[PDB]
């Protein structure tokens, strides 16, 4: 075979430069197709142009910000010991100028929207007040990551929901995840046939779960995921100035679990802070996944107010966490080492898709079985609490009913008028103790209540809400904070790291606490930006 | 932070008394609440007054009992030294007594009652007999545990089924868990639909056992369920002098599996002996779980007979076994060591419940596979021997009509009629060789068979039998022992006990054995006091 | 217990001659049954009289070999000697002869039956010329197991085929096999009731897959699985030449999935060559396993051909190995070693049913959670296509007509017509990104339209094709070739030998396209042979 062997030589010989032939070929051909398309018809040909246009916006400016990092770090370092060498007094300045603008925009938005809103800004203040009497060590707090979380959240919420660009971005973006969640309806009708709808839940939106599982872990093979992650994670290192691991886990906790997001940095979690513990579980406490989203969109609970809420939830939770346990000792990790994520070990897509599928067992068999048990559970508690309060001829009490007055001010403070409060309170009640499938799961019911357009009251019971209580709900209600998910964070969390048990049992129910104020919080931001129809 | 400090000082100083405080203002309230109540109303109140009652005797009692053990035992020491002294010529008079009124029980009561009754007794005998015979050191017999098995097995049921008040207490008993056994329909029906009554084994069956294994992990976190086995072992231990490791699990498994009953003595099972590793797997055998209790209620059988036949399984199980494999060793453990079981790692109760919930997924699954796998191989069993009975113009040879032909003796000593003895078998054979989800579940269809009042013979098949039958047949197959299960049994205990897998291999089928006659025991005793309709 | 002691003495002494003699009784007593049943008429015992004349056959020269080896290895030494000997003058005698018969062959049936099967066997000739350019070490190639192999298949083919005794022996066989995935309803009904029907695949053909892995633990279990797999291996082993690893593999994958396979030798994997391991791989990659089987029955693909294509996939799974990674290494392992299989962990039959029960769980749910994500992504992608095909005025773009004209040169070369060749590939593409169950699946509806009978075009789009392109394809797609098993078939083999993880790594891909062209040689063979209707 001394041809096989000729040619072999000439594959090594020029390897690098055969490959990328092959990928400017396949480049080029790209290019020419929807240079082809636009040509024949530009209107109907437009996303596409605007995808690779922005496709190649985004990769030169990867190449440029690589290859010339040093060049473009002189030449903005003299401008940087100019603002140092001012700070001393411009410092007041740039001060005095913020909190005249925040007193302007109450005075001249919030007031004239309402109450309510004047009220979420004071429940803003009170919970942030709460989080530093509470403090692990009120003295020594480092109060950049909190005003700088806050105002990224405020401009966030400025952004999308005052401003008809990002209002538009948004919706469009929730309405493309509504027409991707129902590919998985093919799948649901094999497997479980054409009669699939008679069981809803089971046969059609777990698969959903299943769907959403796979195409995540397909972007995180390709690597779309870690891209965005690290372009999130930069901003809030740079403006909050937290450390480059929290900042990394809380911007991927926004598409991940608590559970898998750690595992972005697994190699140095025996050697993080316990801050910086704290700071990851808290994370993982006040955010979704990816995966459970479509589930709550198909319920009917809104696209965008979720993404928002996502989006919103990382910035408050490392505020929270600071605040909340700041940091008293040297980290030691390093930028370059927390922003490598290692891949998996797949070798090409489509066992990555599988992959992702297998997983997702697991997940779907505990969310129906834990969900079988909490109502059963829930069915009993009624029970009995009725059996009980028939004794004072009181046979309507109900655990609804009491998280409906226990809750009440926590609701109150983030600007639900008077009567929605109570309302608010048994869905915080159903977060708190039972899971957030079971809270959106009611909301559901409400918003279709009130779509319908029934009687609002019926023998004197409120039968639904008006808008702003149910989009500052959805704002609460998006976290994974519940008194159950202590045991298995816990457990994932030293199965990761064996040697940090100790630490990790101290800050658990201090992150839970942390998340729940950091929803709260969204919801708030929310509130005092939402006008009452 | 100097308040912060002297805040933490003070709770520092006075931690015992401060919570000591906060749970009598708890007790204080429930207390104000109990005699309200009774104030308002005293016959709508009675069942919360007898509940306090009960549990305020009770700690009450477990306090003195703790505190003042010493004194008591001295203070009792001087008559055990009398009885000890005069017990030479006392144990003769005792015996007598003991034989004189066995005689007289039978010839009042059994033979009034029939001749089925008297053949019940000659099959207890029969079954002691053959035990005895058959015994792996007849030599070595310690009779003591023998009798009083024997005993406290005839002394429960001449107080469930010959007195109205243990009758009623136990109605009332079974009466509740079918009350209980309803509140899964919630999450049943949320999780599968309204439309779940369609398969109705798979989406309302199994959730019953979800939600009874959720509530036995909840009742293991607060720790009832060790206080009840702690006090029926008490009683099994000083009545029939068995050791403590034994009599704990023996009172355990009433209420818990064959594999999971043994995790109440971890640590100390490498340490055991040959006969108490022998009687770990008898009571094993000869017991069913509080999971699928009602998955059997849910069929149609009988909860109080269920019941009866669970809490008698354990003396019978601890005698048998004493026969068939005595103690020929010294014991290592001793009482506080065994008494003492270790709760599982759960933070709170939803924790528990979440744990509880997870695990009976394998369960379930397992249960569902191997009934479609064992009704499968039953058909092509059927469909093969009926081509093979063709051959002699038998078409109608099956697997019932070998096993009815074959366990028929073991019926008949149990005291079933000739004719429903044949039909008892098929019962036995089904438990034997499939499994009790089986049986129970044919048991079912003769009793709504009876119940709907057709034909009792239809072209010479019978096609149900007598109540008392029924009775006899729940007694006989309350077990787990099936040849499956012993696979699963050696493998977990191995688990548990990696250095005893010689010894566990070796007495594992003998405690099968002894298993099913343990509840051919119950069943004899169960038919030599039912009487004939 | 003296008699209990002179029992066990005498049970000890002649403890041989005890239980030979039980066994002699048992096989007396089946002869009279035997017996008995032919005197009472013969035409209705006739198949339990062959039954039994066979087993007797085969037990009687089981012994005979197993004595008489030496004897009949020396009886045979001289004619191997002789033919050594001249063999030198003879082998050019025995190649022409084999020569001209297949030059005979082909112009006296081949070019009647018409051109397409000339094209198949044009097919055959072109696939195993690029097997071999391709080849690892091109240079030294051993062609006994190439020509032995294609020589196997061919004489295999023929008498399946082009002979009335095997059609029938294959048919009836196949029939057998619809007969028994029937008995799996009982037990389907049971668990998912009377509206099993209601969900079709879910609820009644995975049960089928559950039954079928029962009766192959069972199977395994008693013996007979080894033994079929011992008796075919010899004859691969003799005629072409391999190692016995191997040759052991490639009759046991037949019926044995392809993780499951490489147990049969687990000790000596880490002693094996990279040529035997890559032969391994390919025997995996080459067939199915017996469990899926009833599936595809099932959906309505003949059992016959499925049968027959799995036995003719193992030589050319091995033809191909050697072609394309020969060996230039000296293999380890004996025969005696190979042969000897270790049967699993089970005590009885029962255990190794339930056994077989359980581990069909993450079977099923993996095939339906694949599913699920699979047909998600097919129409996603679908979608996507259509909404670029739109720029240039095709809205019709999908992957079903990229495929189609993609892999037509593979199904024409296969003797597909023109016109069906472009179906075919479709098949050929859902099999090779996807999995075989969805392309049985459509194989299935093509089938049945036929079968139905309406227009064969509508709308100048082809409905469905002959029966000769449904043969040709279900030989073409009976394997696990996927892209997606590579990663599940290294994670195995690497679990089972931890040490070779190298050496696995590097010839999957290799493994995974030299199955794919063993099925489409197998498929080319019976093209050459079926005719066209
Ligand atoms: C409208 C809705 C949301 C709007 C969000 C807008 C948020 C922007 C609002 C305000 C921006 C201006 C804040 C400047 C405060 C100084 C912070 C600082 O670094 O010094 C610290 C004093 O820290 C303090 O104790 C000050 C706390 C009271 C300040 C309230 C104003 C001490 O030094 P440091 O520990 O090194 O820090
Ligand atoms: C418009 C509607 C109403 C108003 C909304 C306002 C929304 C404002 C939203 C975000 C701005 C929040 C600024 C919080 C500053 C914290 C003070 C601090 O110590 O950090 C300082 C950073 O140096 C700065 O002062 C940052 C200035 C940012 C200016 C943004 C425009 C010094 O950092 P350090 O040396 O590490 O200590
Ligand atoms: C509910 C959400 C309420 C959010 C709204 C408001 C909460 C405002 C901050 C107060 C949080 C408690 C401070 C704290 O760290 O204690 C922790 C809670 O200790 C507990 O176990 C109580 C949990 C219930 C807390 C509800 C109040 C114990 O600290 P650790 O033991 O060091 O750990
Ligand atoms: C009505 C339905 C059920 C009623 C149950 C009522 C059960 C109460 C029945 C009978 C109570 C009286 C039994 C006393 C028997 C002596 C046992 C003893 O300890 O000595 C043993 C003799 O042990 C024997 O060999 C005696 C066996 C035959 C006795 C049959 C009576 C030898 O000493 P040990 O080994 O140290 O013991
Ligand atoms: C009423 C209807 C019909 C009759 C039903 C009768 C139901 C009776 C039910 C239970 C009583 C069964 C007693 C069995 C005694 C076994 C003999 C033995 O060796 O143990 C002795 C215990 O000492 C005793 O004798 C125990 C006496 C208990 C008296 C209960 C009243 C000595 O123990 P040891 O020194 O360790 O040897
Ligand atoms: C009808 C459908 C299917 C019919 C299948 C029928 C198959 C039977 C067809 C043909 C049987 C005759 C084949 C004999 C070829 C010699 C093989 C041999 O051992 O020597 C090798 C030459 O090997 C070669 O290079 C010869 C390759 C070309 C031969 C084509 C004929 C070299 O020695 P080796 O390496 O030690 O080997
Ligand atoms: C009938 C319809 C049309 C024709 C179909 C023909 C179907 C033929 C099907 C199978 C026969 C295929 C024979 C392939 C022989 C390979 C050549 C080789 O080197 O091995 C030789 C074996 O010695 C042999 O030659 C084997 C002879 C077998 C004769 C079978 C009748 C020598 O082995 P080595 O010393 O190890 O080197
Ligand atoms: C965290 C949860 F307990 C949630 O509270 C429950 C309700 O969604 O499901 C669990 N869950 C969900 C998504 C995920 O990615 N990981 C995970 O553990
Ligand atoms: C022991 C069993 F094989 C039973 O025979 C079968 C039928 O109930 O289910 C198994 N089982 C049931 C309850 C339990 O707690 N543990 C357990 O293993
Ligand atoms: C190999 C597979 F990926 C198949 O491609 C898929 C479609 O049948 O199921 C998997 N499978 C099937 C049978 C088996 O025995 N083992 C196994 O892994
Ligand atoms: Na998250
Ligand atoms: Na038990
Ligand atoms: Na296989």
């Amino acid at each position: 075979e001394r041809m096989c062997g000729r040619m072999s030589d000439f594959c090594r010989e020029h390897k690098t430069t055969l490959r990328y032939i092959i990928w400017g070929i396949l480049i080029a051909g790209y290019l020419a197709l929807v240079i082809a398309a636009c040509v024949m018809n530009f209107h109907r040909a437009l996303p596409l142009f605007v995808i690779t246009v922005v496709a190649i916006f985004f990769v030169v400016w990867d190449h440029l910000m690589a290859k010339y990092e040093s060049q473009i770090a002189r030449f903005l370092s003299p401008g940087q010991r100019l603002l140092d060498s001012h700070w001393f007094w411009l410092k007041w300045v740039i001060w005095g100028c913020l909190i005249l603008g925040v007193i302007l925009w109450l005075v001249f938005d919030t007031a004239k929207l309402g109450q309510q809103q004047l009220v979420s800004f004071g429940g803003l203040i009170i919970y942030t007040s709460l989080t530093f009497l509470f403090s692990k060590h009120p003295t020594k707090v480092y109060w950049r990551p909190v005003f700088w979380g806050i105002g990224l959240q405020f401009l966030l919420g400025l952004l999308i929901l005052r401003t008809e660009p990002g209002f538009m971005a948004f919706d469009w973006l929730g309405k493309q995840v509504q027409t991707f969640l129902g590919y998985s309806d093919a799948g649901a009708s094999f497997v479980f046939g054409e009669k699939y709808t008679d069981h809803f839940f089971a046969f059609k939106v777990l698969p959903i779960v299943i769907f959403f599982s796979t195409v995540m872990s397909m972007l995180y093979y390709l690597g779309l995921m870690q891209w965005i992650i690290r372009k999130v994670g930069w901003v809030m290192l740079v403006t909050m100035g937290t450390s480059p691991v929290e900042s990394v886990v809380a911007s991927g906790n926004i598409f991940i679990g608590q559970t898998e997001s750690p595992l972005l940095v697994r190699p140095y979690l025996p050697y993080v802070t316990k801050s910086e513990l704290h700071a990851i579980m808290t994370a993982g406490f006040s955010t979704i996944a990816g995966s459970v989203l479509g589930a709550y969109i198909s319920f009917g609970v809104s696209s965008s107010h979720l993404l928002t809420a996502s989006v919103m939830s990382a910035p408050a939770a490392l505020a929270i966490s600071k605040l909340f346990w700041p940091e008293t000792e040297t980290p030691k990790i390093n930028l370059k080492n927390a922003m490598k994520m290692e891949s998996g070990d797949s070798r090409n897509l489509l066992e990555a898709a599988t992959q992702g599928a297998s997983s997702s067992i697991s997940l779907v068999a505990n969310i129906a079985v834990n969900l079988i048990a909490f109502l059963a559970l829930l069915s009993f508690m009624n029970s009995a609490l009725s059996w009980l309060g028939n004794m004072f001829d009181y046979p309507q009490l109900s655990f609804e009913v009491i998280c409906s007055y226990v809750f009440m001010p926590f609701a109150f403070m983030m600007g639900v008028d008077w009567q929605d409060s109570f309302m608010v309170a048994k869905l915080i009640g159903y977060k708190t103790f039972f899971n957030e499938f079971v809270a959106y799961q009611q909301l559901s019911k409400l918003i279709s209540l009130r779509q319908v357009g029934g009687p609002k009251f019926v023998d004197g019971v409120q039968q639904y809400m008006s808008m702003r209580s149910e989009a500052i709900s959805t704002y609460a209600l998006c976290g994974f904070a519940n008194f159950g998910s202590l045991g298995i964070v816990i457990g994932g969390l030293t199965s990761m790291a064996p040697s940090r048990k100790r630490d990790i049992t101290a800050g658990a129910m201090r992150a839970l606490i942390a998340g729940t104020i950091a929803c709260f919080l969204t919801a708030c931001i929310a509130g005092m930006l939402t006008n009452t129809p």
